[PDB]
């Protein structure tokens, strides 16, 4: 799980989505905020289905 | 994989972690309990990700 | 994942191993060192097994 900052997430969003489509899990950190995660929807929905 | 009991681990935790960081996996056994394992974080995340990617 | 420092791991190891046996993954951090993970041996074996088999 790669960690990246906001400036990069925004400035490089196209390449981040590529990394993600390839199956990578990307954490976006923000100065003074909770971290988010970007991931493939299929994977995410698969996790959600499995949990449900 | 080396195997040690609870007491040995508790009394030697520092060197145990040094062994794990060096590239080793260490099993901790506990009387009447399921065994645990301690492994480098990077190694654990790698295995977990490869397991998920296969299963989902 | 749950994350604790070395001093805390060593002084609460029994409760840590109980947590892990109940399915919890616990990260142990150390100052100036790489983090370790403690997880049930069964879970870890299954993760790597699933990683092996994915490749073969």
């Amino acid at each position: 799980m790669q960690s990246i900052n906001f400036r990069t997430a925004r400035g490089n969003l196209s390449e981040v989505l590529n990394n993600v489509e390839a199956g990578e899990e990307v954490e976006i950190t923000r100065r003074g905020r909770e971290p988010a995660v970007i991931v493939s929807k299929a994977t995410f929905e698969a996790y959600k289905k499995a949990a449900l």
